[PDB]
């Protein structure tokens, strides 16, 4: 059960050099030609790496899709980054929800 605000799409990524700027690493992913993705809501470059976040959900899947990933040359690894949201709240319980089937 979900309620509220919750994180949007981010994925993982892994080996990128920092020769590359992110400016490529966007164009990049947003290049539906050379991924086939779409417009990127942001990027958050880590050490070796950082975590992506990409508009759609599926589009960023889009990418995922290709275990290959290629950006001033050099092989980025991708991967699906894990779950996390702002939320300070502790809610002991839960909603109802029920259900089933029809007779005559």
């Amino acid at each position: 059960g979900s309620s509220g605000s919750s994180g949007g799409v981010a994925v993982e990524v892994r080996g990128l050099p920092p020769a590359v700027p992110d400016e490529l690493l966007t164009l990049y992913f947003e290049n539906r030609r050379r991924s086939g993705g779409g417009p990127v809501l942001s990027w958050q470059r880590l050490g070796c790496g950082g975590v992506l976040t990409f508009r759609e959900p599926a589009d960023a899947e889009r990418v995922l899709a290709q275990a290959d990933h290629e950006l001033h040359g050099a092989q980025l690894s991708l991967r699906p980054a894990p779950p996390r949201a702002p939320a300070r709240l502790l809610l002991q319980g839960l909603p109802p929800g029920t259900s089933g089937p029809s007779s005559g």
